[PDB]
């Protein structure tokens, strides 16, 4: 499993786990920790729909569709699944503009 926030690699230890519901693909890494999700849909190519990163660097980041706010791709190889793009967040100290980082994550549902 690879995740990577604003071109830091996190090095998750966490374990992939993926379960479909209602035409979605949920896919979660780690636990409490971690707090990484994400809801695809189930189609090829898959279109993001969310992306949840946690909080990273002070900030609890995540992608939403239809908000105008960042961007997200996915591509679908197998069971691998690659989603990249832009999460926001809100600065808790300077709640003025929000906060944009990139993110590439990269894993398999797989074992």
């Amino acid at each position: 499993p690879k995740v990577v926030i604003d071109g830091k690699d996190q090095n998750v230890t966490g374990s992939v786990v993926c379960t479909t519901a209602a035409g979605n693909v949920n896919i979660a890494i780690g636990g409490a920790a971690t707090g990484i999700a994400a809801v695809l849909t189930d189609g090829n190519p898959p279109e993001v729909k969310s992306v949840g990163l946690g909080n990273v660097n002070g900030v609890t980041l995540g992608y939403t569709s239809g908000t105008g706010q960042g961007n997200a791709s996915a591509t679908k190889d197998g069971s691998h699944y690659k989603i990249t793009g832009t999460a926001t967040g809100v600065d808790m100290a300077n709640p003025m503009s929000p906060v944009n980082k990139s993110f590439e994550i990269e894993v398999t549902c797989s074992t």
